[PDB]
């Protein structure tokens, strides 16, 4: 069969959102890292609207906090029909509305989360997501190191994977949009972004003469950036996690404070997911729990294998609850989580980069020894 | 139900969860299909991509539109909140005072117009099972329903105190694929100041609970929360940021099915992050409903400027009656995925949004995507 | 008063007219100033430049600000709205429900401070006139008393269906210089449904008009104007727009005296748009005060980093009682007219200004630029 | 005695916001010349905010009105600090809440306005506002015409004039502070300015050595528009009429259609002012007149020629009842206001252009023959 997932850069408009919102979240944290922060952002055309709901002793400034942002993602030129120095940035950020151990404090709200990992790639991530990512990123790479200059900060792209019997067999179709100013032809720039970006990243043997190799393929892409759509915070959830592979409860992650299990609670199922697999346990691992508001243990944890398990299936949820406390401030302590660390994963996707705290595999030599080493 | 830990821990489970069209993020959605369905009114071949923004006090409209068509903004907004239920001050928002904004734009060939090239690109789900008469997930199903329920004991003074924030969470346990029970019920409503809470769970579990949940799956162990922190006065757009497309899990199949990523509010048909995925459901519910399988799960992607799909993929979970490659051709032929060809194959082009922007995009049958018109001929064209 | 056409054409007439502080310019300029004093109650020394957007369910708040204050602009905005009444969804605005947006940027040397030049040009206006005790024009001061004792009977419950927005206006007759009389007077309050237009007109007259104006300046053709077009239930911010800085003629002397075009609210004192004004009422009024003439008009003018007026011009209208050209002379040498001159002269780094965006910035005695203790001064000065 | 007033030019922010108003205004009025618009503009960094109510059967496009407006004045780049190419339109403009004879209709609302003319100068407005209104027009002539192409479109003037016995003798001091790129010195900048902006404007009679001349006092002018500083429709409403010389009533101009008293008998105050000099009735002439709401005939009528009537007092008073109708409906009658005519008034001056209908002396003679020839 056929799989395809997709990303985005860090000037796609709805991304900007994201990492403007969770900027704000790390500028907060860095002062006060006990805050409650719930912060969306809008963008369009001229302007950025920063809103939601904050609880915090720190002292910030909105408006410093997004220009910057913008400027660290290139818009810096009414030319790019976006610029950090001269848009508007409006706030309408106002406020939010007990126990012994605060290890159990209840959640925070209702919800579901997945978490999933797998053998296909080195960082035990699904194949698409993995090289969807590191396209985009070489995309913004070859632009700010002066490779490619007239490249400009809007991107997406796309790949089509083929798999039979659960293994890659190569890879049948490429789609890559990217931004560009008006000094350059299509035909050079089809060419270069051949040469700089795709080639780089895609391995060779999954690349055939049957591969297709879709490159801006409506012509020019001069306008782009909040110019020509609007941005919101959350609404690239599945380009943020799993690119389609795996199950998604729902929730956006950025612009959330790590007291929010809808980021916190998938941050800790990949970590579960990510050593189950990295331990030899399984080929495939999906991890779904679920929470009620007020309620400390989560209200279900699910663990499916799709077949690939080592040992059997109630030891595999022994195991998670062994070895991990998926209670909502007990993922805060296991992973560490209250420190300013959030905007770098505002882009090029939350899952799949070693040094985030729940990429660690620092417990899969335990859980090989807990069960049959 | 108070089940101690460890002791039923082989149990397969599965949740969901729904909101009812007072949540913030559904009342965006319901002002962006609402805005949407003005146009269409007036003008059928429009390009709509509204974005709404909800915030205590405001609602900001914003996005990109084309079209022949003359909306009032202002008045589209106002009378969406008003439906909904938020018409005082004591709600914490009212439709006859609160500020609306616009902020929308100008959106920056062929000889067979069935065969337009794709808007965008991206991938998009359709799911379906016999688990439920309406061939939808279990879980997504009876959260839609619950949710549902609170708004219409609250519309018709049953419960006159019910505001019109509310969510709700099911989960159901599995065996082999086959539901046994519901293993957790989550309720949490917004209400007024004239109620007390062990009234308020009493007259929950009589007049929303009880007429929804089939009495065999609930059990000694089944957990109920039912407002579980208590007091629920403050809610709706004065507590929350409301977001068009933040509630697209509940939109689709709860969790069940993988998702895409794209919204569906505010879009007109032309986009296949809509169109697409209202096609998928449609492929998915005819091949289960024509005994081809028993859940069935469809992926489709675009690549911008191109009409067929840069892949399809059809998922049977093993439940298949047929070989999985001739449902994969039969899919490709007996439907046309072509952007163009979803619009003409589903009828698409009528203002019926605003309807699917609460409880749930699939599992009510007068939708076109959920007409089951091709289950005989697929079933036919594979032999059974 | 039925005065017929052409039967008295040769009064001489003047008309100015007041608003009270819930109509929706004047909720602006209270929201402006509410932002400077409580940045002023921790940073005396900083710069502010707050506009203020009212609106229906919304308000904005924006401008330029540089300062060590940390300030809450949602909650002082909030609490401004809620003194003045607007509290409730039946008013068509409320306090606590409404939005609150925040657009304020971060604003783009002298041995002796004093010698600072001025931030901007720009020219101003300052008045004073013996036919009130306040020193004041009649028909802006008792135009403001109209609209204050509106605001009054209201908030102590004498007259409880009234509603914060309100409007006065009154038309005095001369001869010579010397109050005659009113020949007409228009008061357009806000109220609720439960009251009749007759019954409304009965208790604003008995409770509003005659306890305020003069029982020797009414006869039988002074006409009343009492809501001329009928029911007034809609106001504030829901009917009008709301800007600071557009009553700046009801702010200062109601058309009596001329203005240089600047506003007041929103504006810290090192802006000589405000500071200057309050300088020239202080000069005007201690002139007049002197008994030096018996109406006064000055006019300073500024130009950017010039700390010495670019003009100074003093208006006596025939009624000096000593040469025009002596009290141009006193005025430059008795008082400090440099920017920051000014701020040291009137004592202006304090949280002052919240209670000067209503019902008039000058008239009230314990306003520093009120004060009349150079009086005996000028008078020495000048001989008499 | 000395007398001072200032004008901005149309790149002024709160200017800005004025011709954005009448824009708005224009278009609709170019539909339904009966409309009802009451259009309030707040422009500040970034964004356009357009507000108001409005009561109309015209169908027009708040946003192509708003950036056509701006690109006109010259913000079209980022350099500038302003682009109307990019910048955010907002619009929150709603809705507004019986004659056998339409002239005979109440004033839509209470009020008192000026009306002001005098010998000075040949359009019959005080000299101080007429020239402070010429130096800044003539600065946007020569930057749009390209004699002073690094001029940039914010500006700001003010003149002092000398008065003897009434009588002019001469000008004591001017300002003039430009906006300009950085492509310029101050010294080049001041010559410039001298030779191509203040000495083509100013008469050369009242300009001796004892003059002060402040051009760009505090130097360097590179950050102007809405980047520096909010605009707001009404913060203008002195330099709109005669800079200070004449009273005025409060209300702002902009953004309003003819049934505004606020506008329309300003207007018609002016045009019995100027029609009184012009037939040599006065020296100096201002009109007082007033309104209550829901009534037709005005309050008061005040006419004050300070000591220059050449007929008496009370034959004036005769004169502007018989020959001017003042009545709300009645002033849109006798000056034809119901035309799109608008945005040309919302800068350099509402008075002084003699092809405003306000403007025309067409009752002079016929004022003269009425009094003593
Ligand atoms: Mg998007
Ligand atoms: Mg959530
Ligand atoms: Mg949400
Ligand atoms: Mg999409
Ligand atoms: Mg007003
Ligand atoms: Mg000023
Ligand atoms: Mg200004
Ligand atoms: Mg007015």
């Amino acid at each position: 069969h056929l799989f395809t997932s997709e990303s985005v850069s860090e000037g796609h408009p709805d991304k900007i959102a994201d990492q403007i919102s969770d900027a704000v979240l790390d500028a907060i944290l860095e002062q006060d890292p006990k805050a409650r922060v719930a912060c969306e952002t809008y963008v369009k055309t001229g302007m950025v609207l920063v809103g939601g709901e904050i609880t915090t002793s720190a002292w910030v400034d909105i408006e410093e906090i997004t220009r910057n942002t913008v400027r660290e993602i290139g818009y810096v030129h009414s030319d790019m029909g976006f610029d950090a120095n001269s848009c508007a940035v409006l706030s309408a950020i106002g406020k939010q509305s007990d126990r012994a151990d605060p290890l159990e404090q209840g959640a925070g709200d209702q919800g579901l989360m997945f978490g999933y990992a797998t053998n296909e790639t080195d960082v035990l991530m699904p194949a698409p997501i993995t090289y969807a990512h590191r396209l985009v990123q070489r995309q913004a790479e070859v632009r700010k190191n002066g490779t490619l200059p007239w490249l400009r900060p809007d991107a997406k792209s796309q790949v089509t994977f083929q798999y039979d019997d659960g293994k890659i067999v190569g890879i049948d179709a490429v789609v890559l949009s990217t931004q560009h100013s008006e000094e350059i032809d299509q035909k050079s720039l089809q060419e270069a972004v051949m040469e700089e970006i795709i080639k780089p990243i895609l391995p060779a043997e999954w690349l055939t003469s049957a591969t297709k190799f879709f490159i801006n393929p409506t012509g020019r892409f001069v306008i782009g950036g909040p110019m020509g759509d609007c941005g919101l915070t959350g609404r690239k959830i599945i380009v943020d996690t799993y690119g389609g592979m795996a199950r998604h409860g729902g929730g956006a992650f950025s612009g959330k404070d790590p007291s929010k299990v809808d980021r916190s609670a998938a941050y800790a199922a990949r970590y579960v997911a990510k050593n189950i697999v990295a331990a030899g346990l399984a080929d495939r691992c999906e991890i779904q729990v679920s929470y009620a508001i007020g309620v400390a243990e989560p209200t279900s944890i699910m663990v499916e294998t799709f077949g690939t398990e080592k040992v059997p299936s109630e030891q595999l949820t022994l195991l998670v609850r062994e070895f991990f406390d998926l209670r909502p401030y007990g993922l805060i302590q296991m992973l560490d989580l209250l420190h300013p660390i959030y905007k770098e994963t505002a882009a090029y996707g939350h899952f799949g980069r070693e040094h985030f705290p729940w990429e660690k595999t620092d417990k899969a030599q335990l859980l090989r020894d807990a069960a049959g080493l």
